[PDB]
Parts: structure tokens; C-alpha cells; sequence
């Protein structure tokens, strides 16, 4: 019953309660023509939530926060951006504007400030190294190198074994690569490994796009990145 790009018009945001506290947003924009859905994360932290990635644009992130108080009742108070694209910080200027303390890492802030694209205030410290992990309250946040994007983060909820692997893993629809322009395509690959080496306990993994599974979503990516490197 995950909701599938056909179903979500753009400008609507559904919610999926993934477990006890742990739910996705998902959200559609319009790009060059086509439609595109989109994901993110939201996680419970005692009274409060820590949201991930906004919904695409200021308009969807509005909705969000509305069908967040509508269907949760719970303040968001802290979000994350997993890297500087505009799926991942368009509507952080809502978000300040909502008392959420907005966050990525200076890799991020950098490449969106240099793309124009909405910054996040705060700078999230110990990720700049591949491999090097941080915990962010009730979620891991982990940088496996470069792939889609060369900031890219996963984030890790371990009370729930859900893997958020953002842009850097891709649905099992999807069989060609695509806006991968700000890509390292020699260390995707690699990347994806040190994933799969740091959370091999995960049993429900998220992509920036599309439909959840599981680990398997790593190979599948794989085979994709590999395929796109060989065109
Ligand atoms: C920043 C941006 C704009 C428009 C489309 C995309 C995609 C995309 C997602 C699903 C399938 C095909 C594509 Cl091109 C990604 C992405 O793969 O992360 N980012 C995008
Ligand atoms: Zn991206
Ligand atoms: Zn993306
Ligand atoms: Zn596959």
C-alpha cells in the first residue's frame, strides 16, 4: 500500500507509518516535463520529531508540516538534509520560518550555496570522512563516501532496523540511471559497500525515490551504477 508517484497529484503529501515512531513522507514535483515522487523520513524522539529531508519545494513542505500535525499531533523540531539537491532542501525556509532547526553538513551547505539552492542554519560536525558516523538523537547519520551526490548521507534508525538510504539507493523500478550529473560514478559502487558493511542488521530500506525494500535494494543499485558506467 506504499503510495506510488501515479497516485500522490503534485502539491499532496502522504504519510507511511513504517513501525512504532518511524513513518516516510512522500511527495511528487514536476521536472523537465515528467513527474517525479519523492521520499523522506520522519522519526520520534520522545514528544518531539526529527524529520529528514523536506518534501521538494516550499509548497510541499507546508503540506507536510500540516499533515504532520494532522495525522501525528507532534512538534517537528530538528530536520536533516541527506545532500544540497532541491529534494532534499527546497522548503527549508519553510521549515525556519516553523521554528524547525534546520541541518546538514558543511559539505552540503557549501554545494548549496554555490547551486543557489536553500541552505541549512546548522552544520552537522564528523561526517566528512568516508565511513564516519554520528548519532543524532533518536537516528545514526552516516557517510559512505561519494555516489549520487559527492555529500551524500544515509541515515540509520536503529530501534526500527530502517535503512534511509536517500538518493544513493535506488528503487528496484528503476533500471537506468538518472540525474546523476553531481555523481561519483568510480565510487558509488564502494559506497554502497561500506553501506551494506556498517548496517548489515537492516530489514527496511528507504530511497530518495520510490518504493522501500530491503538490502537487496543495494545490489540493485549496484547493477544500475555499473550498467550507467559501461554506457
Ligand atoms: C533533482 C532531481 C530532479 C528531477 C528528477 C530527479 C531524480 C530522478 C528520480 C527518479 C527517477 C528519475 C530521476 Cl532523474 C533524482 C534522483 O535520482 O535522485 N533527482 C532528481
Ligand atoms: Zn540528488
Ligand atoms: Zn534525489
Ligand atoms: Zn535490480
Amino acid at each position: 500500500e506504499y503510495p506510488t508517484v501515479s497516485e500522490i497529484p503534485v502539491g499532496e503529501v502522504r504519510l507511511y507509518q513504517i513501525a512504532d515512531g518511524v513513518w516516510s513522507h512522500i511527495a511528487t514535483q514536476s521536472f523537465d516535463g515528467a513527474v517525479y515522487p519523492s521520499n523522506g523520513l520522519i522519526v520520534r524522539d520522545g514528544d518531539e520529531l526529527l524529520l529528514i529531508d523536506t518534501a521538494w519545494g516550499a509548497k510541499n513542505t507546508a503540506a507536510l508540516l500540516a499533515e504532520i500535525e494532522k495525522q501525528i499531533g507532534l512538534p517537528v523540531t530538528r530536520a536533516v538534509s541527506t545532500h544540497f539537491h532541491d529534494d532534499r532542501v527546497g522548503g527549508v525556509d519553510v521549515l525556519r520560518a516553523a521554528g524547525v532547526a534546520t541541518y546538514a553538513s558543511p559539505s552540503t551547505r557549501r554545494l548549496a550555496e554555490v547551486e543557489g539552492n536553500e541552505i541549512p542554519t546548522h552544520s552537522l560536525e564528523g561526517l566528512s570522512s568516508s565511513g564516519d558516523a554520528v548519532r543524532f538523537g533518536p537516528v545514526e547519520l552516516f557517510y559512505p563516501g561519494a555516489a549520487h551526490s559527492t555529500d551524500n548521507l544515509v541515515v540509520y534508525v536503529p530501534s526500527a532496523s530502517v535503512l534511509y538510504g536517500g538518493c544513493a539507493i535506488y528503487e528496484l523500478s528503476r533500471t537506468s540511471a538518472g540525474n546523476v550529473a553531481d555523481a561519483d560514478l568510480a565510487e558509488w559502487p564502494t559506497s554502497i559497500e561500506r553501506i551494506q558493511q556498517h548496517y548489515p542488521e537492516a530489514q527496511f530500506v528507504i530511497p530518495g525515490h520510490g518504493l522501500p525494500g530491503g538490502l537487496d535494494l543495494l545490489k540493485h543499485t549496484t547493477n544500475v551504477v555499473k550498467a550507467h558506467t559501461n554506457r
